């Protein structure tokens, strides 16, 4: 029998990470990545997406951003700063890709010394325990497994609208962006797409987002709401209910220039402005198609073309397994797979029972204003456990890292969602405000050791710090008490 | 009487309690009086934290950060010139420009509750009966049906000569008119360590002279750190030394005085000279000069602290006290605001609850920023017993410090487990930036009893610092490295 003892296809975050667990347990394992270029032609090394197109550019250049902000209010704190610094596009996504480069590197020779094969091909499935690796100029080799992770992830989604793939850009082709992208149009609206706008906007950039429906579909309204609010407040545009119908060359260039038409939503009028990079930021599909995964009978959803899987990750296929984002009604985030990776590693080959727990996960989205927040959303809590069982604790703060700047008071806001039909359960976490991935953490973990409200409260505060916020709240949504403003001192 | 209840001090405990005991609708009444320093400063209503504590350190701490991002910005692509400049006046000036908007808007809020402030140094002369002797020295006599003691500490001064007239404590830095120039800071607990830090931070010349360990109390092996970390960011230690003896070599704003210092073992001397000399070293209650003999309120003689009932109550039934003058309590603002809020919902509003100064979150607020809750190393091991402490934990890089490519393997992560417990994290700690931020939330994971089993099975927020505890998969009695990185593997 088998060439390897396992075969896992995309070399991505939970690709690399079961691979690198597998190698503890002495088997023979092969990674296969490769990356099928943007569109436009781009290309980058062994990682996957969030090293080379995802958290990791995106934190970095939202840094950029910060650092700005940074820049300006450190007058008041007494630094002689100079009027104004300006921004260099160039520079800047040169350090990002020196960094992303490292990591590269890092990963293949991670690989090399876990004595994982490294093969940076194509994999494609040619039949039971046989997959085809096309590599890089077009030869193929045959290789089997007695087991396969499929871990391949996912890629921007176009609008079906012409223009779009020869024009614009995508999350995978700004982070390399080899000139300063000037006035931009962002379309689409959840995390990517305001993390991006928000992030350009932070450099300097002229930023427009183009709203279809709703802010963050999915995630607390209220939040995304506020998240808009306080976007529109520091200098980003939004054109709400609209979609681009066409988009056209008006000149070549780096950037060039392009013609953005778009419909409304609900009306029949029309509207055209002109920007120098159009990012398309409107979801991504499942890289499950292409895999030639009819030869092997792994069935997907045919409709949203994610992969169906146990609670072990195992496909209806005994030997095939899927990780990560491909699969069907899970979360599309990196430690998950990551996570999810390694754990399905220990129960193959270390015997572990534990499973995956893919129950309140924390996220954080990464807007100017950074959200943080873990469990049910407060439409959702209510949904789940019933209008006037629900209890929200909720205020505003104000970190005192703006006092001197004098800037932007009662802009951030925590709440905390609770059962009462459960003791308080904080079923849901929420804060806007600075540094809301270190924030939310802690309260993820305590939400796994089912924290009540009272427990909440007996918890002393750390001063002064944004998260002790969530150790004093007093004031209900119910209750109708005022939340503004503020003081401070009371 | 005339009140319900009389507070002894509008601190953080003070005006919380006050402010709470509102709500019930009682007559209430605050003494605030800021009693000068030695070189005679003052201060408005708010106590402490507000005026010569949390406030202004973690504004000035904030002003050394931004001189780090500054550094940063270049890297990530920002057209900074060379080197930009700092100025402690104009810092200094947006920090009181804060710092009184607090004042003023604590008088305000006492007002809007309706609770009574004299701005009056509070004496008791006898049961229910306290004596207010106002800033330009007539008194009024008050009474009270019960009465808070919520008075504070004071910086401690050295037994040596020249130190009241010619060094600072924290309570005059924070207004400093001048430029502290050179500085040496003596002490080496939160205050030393933290004003040495952001002082250094935005440029000057700092000195510290430790008499014995780095942050007696805290987790011995993150003091090291702290200090290591401080080191090799340009702060210069003198390691078993104590001043015997300031004296000014010259007048100035500021100065220039000469150290004197002796061996904490050998009979060795050494002379340097500074423009300022920051005190830091401890600091005493304010339960001396209040009068408690005329009501009997005992205290422990040799500490100053007042010893007292789960309640918050003193030996003195009507008599209650709150915050840092407690003994054996945490001396930190949020503890001071709970306790006192929590008191008053017993007395008015009949809460039976307590206030749980157990795993009390804290966070050193040093250059590379230490946070922690729980046990410390060696005392869980004390408490526990040596080999039932399993302790996981690693070394980690944030994100944000790659492209300015500085200090990979600094930020240091640990949860400190009970075997006989489920591995109960009983300890937790982090040092690294917003080290407060990432803290709070494992506090109240604590609060629920978190075991390390749970801790794992709770998934990472990616790219983020706090993230690294979800993985801790290495033990400190396993002997595996944690260097050394990687990054990936
Ligand atoms: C702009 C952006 C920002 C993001 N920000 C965050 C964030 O802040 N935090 C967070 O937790 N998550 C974030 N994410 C999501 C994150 O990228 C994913 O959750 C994560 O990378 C998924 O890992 P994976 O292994 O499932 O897929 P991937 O990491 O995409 O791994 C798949 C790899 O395999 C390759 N491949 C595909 N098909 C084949 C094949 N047939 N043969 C060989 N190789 C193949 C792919 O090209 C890719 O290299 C972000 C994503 C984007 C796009
Ligand atoms: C430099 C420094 C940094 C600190 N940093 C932090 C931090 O980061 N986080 C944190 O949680 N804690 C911090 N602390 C500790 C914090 O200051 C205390 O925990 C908190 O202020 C205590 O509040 P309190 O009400 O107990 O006392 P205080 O706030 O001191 O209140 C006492 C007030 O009453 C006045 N008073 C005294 N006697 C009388 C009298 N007889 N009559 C009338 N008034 C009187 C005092 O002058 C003072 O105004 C710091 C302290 C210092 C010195
Ligand atoms: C990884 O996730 P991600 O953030 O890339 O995306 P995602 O979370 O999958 O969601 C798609 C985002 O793009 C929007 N979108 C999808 N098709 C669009 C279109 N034709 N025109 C305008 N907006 C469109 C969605 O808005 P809708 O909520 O209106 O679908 C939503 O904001
Ligand atoms: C609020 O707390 P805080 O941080 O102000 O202080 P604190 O936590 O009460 O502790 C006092 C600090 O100052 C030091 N100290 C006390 N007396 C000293 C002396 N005579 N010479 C040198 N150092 C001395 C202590 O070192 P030791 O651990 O050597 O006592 C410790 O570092």
């Amino acid at each position: 029998s088998y060439d390897f003892d396992l075969i896992i296809i995309g070399g991505g975050s939970g690709g690399l990470a079961a691979a690198k667990e597998a190698a503890k347990f002495d088997k023979k394992v092969m990674v296969l990545d490769f990356v099928t270029p943007t569109p436009l032609g781009t290309r980058w090394g062994l990682g996957g997406t969030c090293v080379n197109v995802g958290c990791i550019p995106k934190k970095l250049m939202h840094q950029a951003a910060l650092l700005g902000q940074a820049l300006k209010d450190s007058r008041n704190y007494g630094w002689k700063l100079e009027d104004t610094v300006k921004h260099d596009w160039e520079k800047m996504t040169e350090s990002v890709q020196n960094h992303i480069g490292s990591l590269n590197w890092g990963y293949r020779v991670a690989l090399r010394e876990k004595k994982v094969v490294y093969e940076n091909a194509y994999g494609k499935f040619i039949g039971p325990h046989k997959i085809m690796a096309t590599n890089n100029k077009g030869k193929e080799k045959v290789y089997s497994a007695e087991r396969f992770l499929i871990a391949t992830g996912e890629r921007p989604r176009y609008l079906g609208i012409p223009g779009d793939k020869e024009y614009c850009i995508s999350s995978d082709d700004l982070f390399s962006l080899p000139y300063c992208p000037g006035k931009t149009l962002v379309v689409g609206a959840s995390y990517v797409a305001l993390e991006c706008a928000g992030f350009l906007a932070g450099i300097g950039l002229d930023v427009t987002v183009m709203v279809r429906s709703i802010l963050l579909r999915g995630f607390d309204q209220d939040m995304a709401n506020k998240i808009g609010e306080h976007m529109e407040e520091h200098g980003i545009k939004f054109i709400r209910q609209f979609v681009p119908t066409k988009i056209e060359q008006i000149e070549a260039g780096t950037p060039g220039r392009l013609k953005v038409t778009a419909k409304s939503t609900n009306s029949e009028e029309t509207i055209e402005d002109e920007f120098n990079t159009v990012l398309l930021a409107v979801g991504r599909d499942s890289c499950t198609r292409t895999i030639g995964l009819e030869t092997v009978g792994v069935k997907i959803n045919e409709k949203t073309g994610k992969i169906p899987v146990t609670d072990e990750e195992q496909t209806n296929v005994p030997y095939i397994y899927a990780i990560g984002d491909i699969l069907e009604g899970k979360l599309e985030l990196t430690p998950v797979a990551i996570q999810a990776g390694r754990l399905l590693a220990q129960r193959l080959y270390g015997g572990s029972t534990v499973k995956c727990d893919y129950d309140n996960v924390p996220t954080t989205v990464f807007t100017p204003l950074e959200y943080g927040c873990c469990g049910l959303s407060e439409e959702k809590a209510v949904e789940k456990f019933g209008e006037e069982n629900i209890e929200v604790y909720h205020s505003f703060f104000w970190p005192l890292e703006w006092t001197v700047p004098s800037r932007d008071n009662n802009k951030c806001y925590a709440k905390v969602i609770c059962n009462l039909k459960d003791n308080e359960r904080v079923v849901g976490f929420h804060v806007l405000g600075p540094n809301a991935g270190e924030v939310t953490q802690g309260f993820a973990a305590a939400l796994k050791c089912g924290l009540t409200k009272q427990q909440l409260d007996s918890t002393i505060g750390i001063h002064p710090v944004c998260a002790e916020i969530f150790t004093t709240l007093s004031v209900t949504k119910r209750s109708g008490g005022d939340i503004l403003q503020s003081g401070c001192x009371g």
